């Protein structure tokens, strides 16, 4: 197996226990707002790094080597997992994601993957685990990660980003059949894959609801807060049975105020939050029983060092110290300065420390 | 390729070729007791220094614009190769070179690159070796570098220096498997970049034994004289099979009097020495056929210029004018005075040819 790990202040805060301080990472940490993560990924597109392990191991390390993070996430991509389902899948420059040929009859199902072979088409993204997991050499906890199923069926539906996610909502409405079998299908590939990316050496797991926000409370209960569950069950189920320990599992449901109540529920040890909802609100949504993760308003960040620290400051007020993990409310975006991301960093550790003395 | 060398007083020496006076250059002749190097290096974090051709060139250079050298060394640094097999590395100021995540069980080799793939890892130092040679525009010979494969353990073992190197000679009595495993390792890793210098356009190598004083003649004779002996020869090997001339090799072992007789018989022109062997004891050790180089204390430059040249012309008259190249028997430390540097060297030159005439 792999080095021991030396600085587990992440893990013990995801399953609720008393910290000396809170641990802090940051969504996008690997991210183009870096100088050397642009001048690592200017050498092959984007699908390409995410296919090469030293690349994405690289990529991994590039944050920890500027700030003292309390976690690592692996480089990969949500959209992996529709690609290893059978559809292409394309990076465009400044647009984004697109798939070419989105799915928008039921007849287009047909075309997918059996789920059960997804995790052989994904070694490549355990690869990279292992190697992160090694060369990480025990400093912080390496965290996996995956898309929650409606999350995914937007992208397969819409072929990339939306506004309004009305072709892929317009599917639930119309084509609910259709929708439960698409959400089972990828609920299917993401066990096995998340599974997979644990064995490889992943500590902890994140699911990303980012499309949580289109659906509002009655279509998210019937078409993602099911498969969010079934996810996690299934994952905890598998890797008992194998003889492995369980790690803690993170949901994040971004704009899902709505549904904090019932994710707080759905068997997740860690629930993320954006930062539209206040941490006090937040708190008594979930209850006592899971940790908080989250939630500094990324642009935040383009407020002066010491503005940061008043943010951060009061954020960290705000949540309390037990069951709680920092985090911005959403990914570092391009154009910010790495200084300031150090700011934040540096503030979450100093005053979660004068908020315990 | 480059420009034609114009004076190489210290490559003939180097071979044992008579010269009209005896070359010098100085250990660490790049370094913080020039204000140029502490405004030049204020600039970025050491390694990135490390990683900038320009910077290296500047760095490299500023020594000869105040002195006539007999030859440049790169700037560069022995760590670059277990940062190359995979190892973080930091400088902490004031405290050193650090390895937050040293190797402290056979596991942990695990973690390391495959040696054969470093080389490509340092395609940086090759950019700073020719950028540097063109530069230069045949003033001096340029020197490449690297650490010899115990002392690289040691670094790698201990994650830093140390006073007694307790940790990695554990290795070697309770690990000896493990060292051998690790001291191969090294030693793949450190041929393709030796042999990648002189490609790019080093002149000689030297090889740093820093680290050999702590071991004793038997764990030397075991684990740290076989694989100087192997870079020696490999690398010639592969020059030879590239259709390269194969260029002069330095071995310096700080604290190495014991080993003299062994290091003059391991392959390499030039045994550098330090300042606690009596010059006419070491060629009595080492014999006729190889070059010495040294191996003034560097502490002596704290005297008078005139107290340093007389201390020079002794040192002169005990090593005679043949198969010799003056320097200082460890680097140059960081509060010396560029004056008294300058001292020294004119003193080299000035009484080598009294010596001779
Ligand atoms: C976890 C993760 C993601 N992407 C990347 C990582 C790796 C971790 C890290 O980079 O630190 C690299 C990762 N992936 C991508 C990038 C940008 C790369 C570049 O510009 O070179 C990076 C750093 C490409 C990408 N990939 C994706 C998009 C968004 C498309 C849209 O506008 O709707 C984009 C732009 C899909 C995606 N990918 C991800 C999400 C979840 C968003 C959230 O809820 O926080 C989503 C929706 C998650
Ligand atoms: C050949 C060389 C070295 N370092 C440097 C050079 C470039 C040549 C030149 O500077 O003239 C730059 C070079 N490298 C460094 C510096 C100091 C830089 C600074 O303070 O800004 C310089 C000038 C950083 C460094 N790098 C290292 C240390 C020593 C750690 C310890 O205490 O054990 C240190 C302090 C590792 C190192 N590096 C080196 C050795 C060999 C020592 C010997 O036997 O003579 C070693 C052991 C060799």
């Amino acid at each position: 197996g792999f080095p021991e790990l030396k600085n587990d202040t992440f893990l013990r805060a995801a399953w609720g226990e008393e910290t000396d301080y809170t641990p802090v990472w940051c969504m996008r940490q690997a991210g183009r707002y870096l100088p050397e993560f642009r001048e690592t990924r200017a050498a092959q597109d984007f699908f390409s790094t995410c296919r090469s392990p030293e690349a994405c191991c690289e990529l991994t390390l590039q944050p920890l080597r500027r700030f003292p993070l309390d976690a690592a996430i692996i480089f990969s991509d949500i959209l992996v997992v529709p690609q290893a389902l059978g559809m292409e899948v394309t990076m465009v420059p400044g647009k984004g994601p697109s798939f070419p040929e989105p799915l928008r009859e039921e007849q287009d199902l047909e075309r997918l993957r059996d789920p059960e072979v997804v995790a052989s088409e994904l070694g490549y993204v355990f690869q990279a685990i292992t190697l992160t997991r090694q060369r990480l050499a025990g400093r912080v906890p390496l965290i996996g990660f995956a898309g929650a199923p409606w999350t995914l069926m937007t992208y397969m539906v819409e072929g990339g980003g939306s506004s309004t996610m009305a072709q892929a909502k317009r599917w639930l409405y119309q084509r609910p059949q259709a929708s439960h079998q698409l959400l089972r299908i990828l609920t299917d590939a993401l066990v096995p894959y998340l599974v997979g990316q644990v064995v490889a050496g992943a500590q902890a797991l994140q699911l990303f609801e980012s499309h949580a926000g289109h659906l509002g409370p009655q279509l998210f209960n019937k078409f993602a807060l099911p498969y969010i569950r079934d996810v996690a069950k299934q994952v905890k189920a598998r890797l008992r049975e194998a003889g492995l320990a369980p790690v803690p599992m993170i949901i994040f449901a971004k704009d899902g105020h709505f549904a904090l109540e019932e994710l707080a529920q759905a068997g997740y040890e860690v629930v993320g939050l954006d930062w539209t909802v206040a941490p006090k609100k937040a708190r008594e949504c979930v209850g006592k029983t899971v940790t908080l993760q989250g939630n500094l308003d990324p642009c935040a960040l383009y407020a002066s060092e010491e503005e940061i620290g008043q943010l951060v400051k009061q954020m960290l007020d705000d949540f309390g110290p037990h069951r709680y993990i920092a985090n911005l409310g959403h990914g570092l975006y391009p154009d910010m300065d790495p200084e300031h991301v150090g700011a934040f960093v540096d503030a979450v550790h100093k005053h979660s420390r004068l908020l315990r003395q």
